[PDB]
């Protein structure tokens, strides 16, 4: 998956609080950790729920309102989902 090693375009979003997955569906952050998100068109429509990555190859569901969205980042090849990322 090249959004969450960072290959292709994705979000980049920032914990705002800790999160164990309590399903294999899920995956586990810790309050700061920065995830990519896949984009919009990749995004599956779980209720509560966004895709991401924390370790750049496995995904999983993250609740929605846990991180903060920061802005769209290009590849190496609720509105901050269209404004660029600015470290």
């Amino acid at each position: 998956i090249n959004w969450a090693s960072g290959e292709d375009d994705h979000v980049v979003a920032r914990a705002e609080y800790d999160f164990a997955a309590v399903s294999e569906e899920e995956i586990s952050f810790r309050a700061g950790d920065m995830l990519n998100l896949a984009l919009k068109e990749q995004q599956p429509k779980v209720r509560g729920w966004l895709l991401a990555s924390l370790d750049g190859q496995t995904t999983g569901l993250i609740p929605a309102n846990y991180v903060k969205i920061l802005g769209k980042r290009k590849g190496r090849k609720t509105d901050r989902w269209y404004d660029e990322y600015h470290p």
